[PDB]
């Protein structure tokens, strides 16, 4: 139905998902000379319980690490939020080559990949399903991933991918605290935005970290060696899944710093 | 340089390696109706000592498993041979899809991949460096691989690929008997031929197995997820390394069966 090829990719998504041309679409270019430093922004607080880590899935366009979200063992607080948000998933976006692959850009600079750590508002809603399409329903941390030194913090994730090479495969994925993937400093930009693929809900408060994390060209090759086809079919490696930046349409990107 | 691209591939090899146009070039199409039964052909005897297994290396166009060749712990004889031939290497050839990856063809049928188990004449010569260019220097078993069920005999080889992802990377590879990769029956065809890539020496007596072995689509994808680039550079996956069949130029393909 949708993907990242010319026939089915980001420039055609509006045919099934009209919000694709909406006014709070993500990702965006962060122009640093136009960010408002906001004094009321408190530090970001993550407290993740590695026990909430549940499984790793191949979803054909990407792979997902999902978390038990039945209670408040793993939460994000602070920043612009009064509410606690419940960890439910992390995943990555990458590009065909190392020169692009991030979704978010900073001063028009494209990075090699992007981590998304996704949370839902359990103070206001009782489920992800209820939260997912509310303006205040999702909190997502974006981390820009800069091609360089191999990132050993990625290691448990990349070692698990051999178990889920083809679309539909899943394996348990336990005892993992995704805060171990976050940069050293949680200084951040925040703007009201969307999911970066279908269903593209304008439900996301973004926390884009100013600090990047490393990844080697060979760790990126591991992502791209993952297959979009089902077991038995001809291999179609997942070459890219990064959406181009979208118009800010008058939104303000606030800095914590 | 040489490779398998439109730039440096099999159709321009003759520029740097003029023997590419020779009269004993490999691979060839084996036409079952034209093969001659030779009553002098003995059964092929392989006995390989798993302790000769030394190392696995990414050589850019392929990966090689190399064996200690200082004695005759690991030998080929029988078939058309008066001499004993010392195991030194096995490796594979594959194609960009699963339909076309073998080098030899049988009645024009292309298989998905091909195993080469390479030996040098330790009766007439004292090293590989020496034997490599002698008409009677090399003996190579070629097994055709047919896409189908996962081949569990490939498991140790495929498990080792994660340690040699980029060109020049090598790792220990020990305690392996590659006769485990051969089909049950060692009924064969034999013809005089060449190395199937540069330096393309007409030094090879081929033993082409009548029986194929299996390989899965996902095992072939693991071959193709090896990188031809050096560490640090942008990932270039190894998509194919099979040479087109060459003119038979009046050679007789003998059958053991
Ligand atoms: O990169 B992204 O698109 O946008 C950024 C945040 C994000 C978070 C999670 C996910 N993962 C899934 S399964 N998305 C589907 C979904 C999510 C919620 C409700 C219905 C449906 C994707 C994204
Ligand atoms: O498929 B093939 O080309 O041709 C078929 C047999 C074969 C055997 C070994 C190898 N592997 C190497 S390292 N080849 C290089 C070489 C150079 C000089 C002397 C020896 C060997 C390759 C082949
Ligand atoms: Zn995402
Ligand atoms: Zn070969």
């Amino acid at each position: 139905d949708w993907g990242y090829d010319d026939k089915n990719g980001p420039e055609q998504w509006s045919k099934l998902y009209p919000i694709a041309n909406g006014n709070n679409q993500s990702p965006v270019d962060i122009k640093t000379s136009e960010t408002k430093h906001d004094t009321s922004l408190k530090p970001i607080s993550v407290s993740y319980n590695p026990a909430t880590a549940k499984e790793i899935i191949n979803v054909g366009h990407s792979f997902h690490v999902n978390f038990e979200d039945n209670d408040n063992r793993s939460v994000l607080k602070g920043g612009p939020f009064s509410d606690s948000y419940r960890l439910f998933q992390f995943h990555f976006h990458w590009g065909s080559t190392n020169e692009h692959g991030s979704e978010h850009t900073v001063d028009g600079v494209k990075y090699s990949a992007e981590l998304h750590v996704a949370h839902w508002n359990s103070a206001k809603y009782s489920s992800l399903a209820e939260a997912a399409s509310k303006a205040d329903g999702l909190a997502v941390i974006g981390v820009l991933m800069k091609v360089g030194e191999a990132n050993p913090k990625l290691q448990k994730v990349l070692d698990a991918l051999q178990a889920i090479k083809t679309k539909g495969k899943r394996a348990p994925f336990t005892n993992f605290d995704p805060s171990t993937l976050l940069p050293s400093s949680l200084d951040f930009w925040t703007y009201p935005g969307s999911l970066t693929h279908p269903p593209l809900y304008e439900s996301v408060t973004w926390i884009i970290c100013k600090e990047s994390i490393s990844v080697s060209s060979e760790q990126l090759a591991q992502f791209r060696s993952l297959l979009s086809n089902v077991e038995g079919d001809n291999a179609v490696p997942m070459q890219h899944n990064n959406r181009p930046t979208q118009p800010l349409k008058g939104r303000t990107v606030r800095a914590s710093f």
